[PDB]
């Protein structure tokens, strides 16, 4: 299976179910999503670099940087940023469905990025218990 | 969409593939893995409900209750206990990614359950951080 998922689209020439991507420019420091984002929507990011992150005034967490071919969601209370300019391709969560059960290789991105964005948050977790234990 | 998996576990098209799955049943509160599982597995949950959950420390933390029809993993710095009588069926993961291609339905539950985990475990880090946070 071809997991280059860049590739797919062009060889695909974005055809079928993989019209319902939208493609969207971002400048450096531009804002894609955050908890006010209305939809569940999936993006790729076709080009550039985004942070996934929390900032408090007290403290910070990257979660993340995903670059050209990383897939993720705005399903959680992130920030995603662009860190340079940025061009992703975005769908809305049944569109993306549609397209997993054409072509998994989107689904087994999609699993590998959640999973270590979630490992990532439960060492994170631990950190900040740790902190607070041994105050 | 619903990706609840309960249709495909009975359903004759995945018949086969389901016997590639070893089966195990657990009673109410045991506990099926934990972060130091060793093996990398896929399981499903066929029956019953399962709470994933951190413990770290003198702290716990639930972050999500899966259904009958949901799946999960090991490898994923997660503990997992029976929350009544519960049968899954686990595969190991180089195997689960080989079915996927052949039968994407379970990947997009995977994303749907992975994404709820994510959601709640940055719940859980903004949470921390304002008890946590002093002047």
């Amino acid at each position: 299976t071809d997991t280059n998922l860049l590739e797919v689209l062009n060889s695909e020439e974005y055809s079928g179910v993989l019209k319902e991507f939208r493609e969207q420019r971002y400048s450096k420091k531009a804002i894609l999503y955050t908890p006010n984002t209305e939809r569940n929507l999936v993006f790729l990011v076709k080009s550039g670099r985004v942070r996934v992150y929390l900032a408090y005034e007290d403290k910070e967490f990257t979660l993340a940087i995903l670059e050209a071919g990383d897939i993720f969601c705005t399903h959680t209370r992130a920030f995603i940023q662009a860190m340079e300019d940025t061009t992703i391709l975005y769908t809305d969560i049944r569109n993306f469905q549609n397209i997993v059960v054409e072509f998994p290789a989107f689904s087994l991105n999609m699993v590998k990025v959640l999973g270590d964005l979630l490992k990532n948050s439960l060492t994170i977790i631990n950190g900040l218990v740790f902190l607070e234990h041994h105050h």
